[PDB]
DNA sequence: GACATGAGTGCC
DNA sequence: GGCACTCATGTC
DNA sequence: GACATGAGTGCC
DNA sequence: GGCACTCATGTC
């Protein structure tokens, strides 16, 4: 029973719902009143269970004893996932109209940059429900099961996914060039060459990211947004985004989205999860 | 306020005593009952006071209003510095007669890898104290002061240090080379080339760190041990260490410490803080 | 005097007109009857005088006494400069109509690969007159003067351009990026990185040259043509060539030329000095 | 046919003698009175023949019909191979007593850097004789046999040795590292990485050369000597030279040889060919 | 201590 | 000889 | 969506 | 011209 604070408002329905859609089976359990998922901090494994208390602007978090040792980090990863630092008063006060409808919006982070990297790559070209399935199986194959909670399994580590048989992965339902992008990224992780935290110069780190085999501008962006919780990104090479800016080209979009600096990550979320939106005259 | 649990025993006097020796004026403050320093997380800043309660083997952390928005990432920082994850019954067991002198011995980590990167560099050649004096100058010079707390000053940030003139840093009391290194490290932080988190493959990653100008095996090993809290890395290159195996080569020494696997970071710490430990008269 | 012959025809009035245009004040003198310049081959320096004997198909090459110990290399420099190895029967008899008005057409080489390297970079963008004027400047600042020939000066060497001050080269009237290009090339020449002789895989080579900052595809081509006298390279990136093929783009052209392989470098010339030439629409 | 000049003295006996001993079969021929080998220059092949005229102080160069369009470059090649540019008064008058006995000594260049690389490589660890037979086999397989003079085959081109199976080369009588070395060399060759002419900064170039697999410091040196005809390199690594400097190590030798700058390459040849030469008492 | 560097030491 | 690998110097 | 191509564009 | 970025485009 640990507890963290958040500034109101906080749209849990939206947040959870979003995690739900993308929830990988066996690993994540998203329910209308709580989120709980397996988790590893090195060799310490167990299970996290966040339970927002909309009442007392607090997010209670329970930890399995196999993680009590690394309570701090765990507690810290959760805070990155649910964007607890956000001050909506500032963000919506900067976006106005755009964020005025759903002021409780928050940037859906992650509980580990490497997991996200994989999540990102596997999210390419396919749909959400589809990807959360392709991942589930990938987790199924290289994921450490919790001797303390068989039901849950840990996300494939970089070393586990580094010693990955390409055809083995490809045989799970992805081009080989995809599984090659992973085995690679997995290595970066191992040799600490993959920024596990948001860097000072994000533009750089991203360009630098766009070199990794299999990682392009859309993946690098979506990765900086979700993996580094970078607050000022935007995905103008995104299927959905293109539809919200009819005709407009990625450049036209990037150009446009500048009116929302320095909170383009949020402007983005407000546009994605807001059907029918369209640019101004 | 916020509190974190730990596994006894815990040599707080030793831990505080160690931190205080390397403390940097205007940035830290260590007493016998608590530790306190400035701290930055993103743009959020302020003060973290850490008070241990030996009776409840619990650490009470207090953040100034400036940090609450990133409280969690703060506690993580602290627990990493203090090594609260350590379970003495395991380490002390595996090492045995080695650390039984003081089992509460913990591995002093850091609250930030970059700062520790800067510290391990200026920590080159000079004495612990002198290194603490230099880091102080660079901090006073390139650090930012806290509004909420005038007295305190934040550690120099990566960007501020990248955009710094080698001469100025040189003038502080360090060779130009040393200064080029500080400035180099600063960018790997901005570019994200310098790991702020313990990488899966330490060995490799450390090797990679040595490609960096100013970072030899020693700075790599050490940084690995402090900045990442790596628990199975020995320092045969270290000064006092060569003096602990009087008349011995880094490979025999490094070959020696292989019995203390996989907690050579801990076996190392026990050697240092053992007034007169001479290799087992075998 | 020394003699080296050639296979007729040989348009000397054209060849000489060519070098004349790109002549470099103080390094070369060119009249309708002869070519002459300063020439260095290590610590051996002097003036090379070449006089064509159209009458009996032979080129006379006189050499200043300082170059006498390295006559052979001096003649090879001249032979490569004037493409005397050429056989107009083979080339012209493989270009057909394209090469019929001027069969005495030869491929203008160089006397020093590095020099041509420095020339190519400087020929970038500016016109021929300016390029020549510009190169003359660089020579004046960094070239060695001759004791027997005060009027002449040797083209600057790599040890001198590699140690040049970017800002000084900048001052001479060139983009800092450009001066940094000469200095980088100079360093390559010092390390043995710059191919001084037509390399096995011309294609590959040019690809490795483009990695040199300052060197693009046009520069890596004109350097190959003039610098290695490589006989099979086209230049759709070239201005005059661009328009010799109006409408056609650097792929259409590049494919059209395929028809001329492996003498595409000559093809390039004839089309260049044939004001009125049209492809087959 | 063509004639090139040279400054006296010129020890032809020594020179032809040196070339002969390393003469590769089917590629070159060496007789008391002349030197003749196959020569390719792009799509032009023929046979070059050199006959030194001691009276006129000239080297007569003959070329088979195939090479007449690239005649001058063939002369330029021969000139490098026979060190014709050398002014023995400069060297000897500076090299001191070292080469007073045989003032007509010259630097045996080569007629193609690549061939020379191949030869420096093939010649590692084995006797001059073995190297010759070794190379000969290599040439007889991947080389272009001339049609006008069947007993002559042009030394293998880059693109040819580049495509060679690392196993055939092994078959001819050599390890495998050695064979990949040639294929690596052949590759550097194709892309323009192997310097075919003496580089502006020799020391640098050698440093770089040693990065090539198969090429160490010896090979790197022996190549700068024969392959680029650099006049100021020494071989503190050669077996023979080590014997000429008893009990000294590459470092002492090299430092001792510094007394022969800028003509260290010549000093080397003199020493190499001096039964029982020995440094000065110390 | 970082780093250039010399030196010895086996193996392929 | 190339190459891996490890002591031991000698500036800064 | 990544990634070669090309083909154009525009800022040095 | 060198280049970094851009707007399709066909493939996987």
């Amino acid at each position: 029973m640990y507890t963290l604070n958040w500034q109101p408002p906080y749209d849990w329905s939206w947040m959870l719902g979003f995690l739900a859609a993308r929830a990988v089976s066996s690993v994540e359990t998203v329910a209308d009143s709580y989120y709980a998922r397996s988790l590893a901090v090195g060799e310490y494994r167990g299970v996290v269970t966040a339970i927002p208390d909309i009442a007392r602007h607090t997010l209670h978090i329970n930890l399995s004893a196999g993680l009590e040792p690394v309570a701090a980090e765990c507690l810290a990863k959760m805070s990155r996932l649910f964007d607890l630092q956000c001050n909506p008063q500032i963000v919506n006060g900067a976006l106005g109209r755009l964020g005025a409808a759903r002021p409780g919006l928050r940037l859906p982070g992650c509980v580990d940059a490497f997991e996200q990297g994989v999540r990102a790559i596997l999210g390419q070209l396919v749909s959400v429900a589809m990807a959360a399935k392709l991942t589930a199986r990938v987790a199924q194959l290289y994921g450490e099961r919790l001797d303390d909670f068989p039901e849950y399994i840990c996300f494939p580590t970089p070393q586990r996914l580094a010693a990955a048989d390409p055809q083995a992965l490809k045989a799970l339902g992805m081009p080989l060039k995809r599984a090659e992008a992973l085995i690679h990224l997995a290595n970066a992780a191992l040799e600490g060459t993959l920024p596990m935290t948001i860097p000072g110069d994000v533009e750089q780190a991203m360009k630098t990211l766009q070199t990794f085999p299999g990682i392009g501008r859309w993946t690098a962006n979506y990765f900086a947004l979700r993996g580094w919780q970078a607050k000022d990104v935007f995905l103008p090479d995104d299927y959905l985004i293109k539809q919200r800016f009819p005709g407009m080209t990625p450049a036209q979009i990037r150009r446009y989205a500048e009116r929302w600096k320095p909170w383009r990550s949020y402007a983005l979320l407000h546009i994605w999860y807001t059907e029918g939106w369209q640019p101004d005259e």
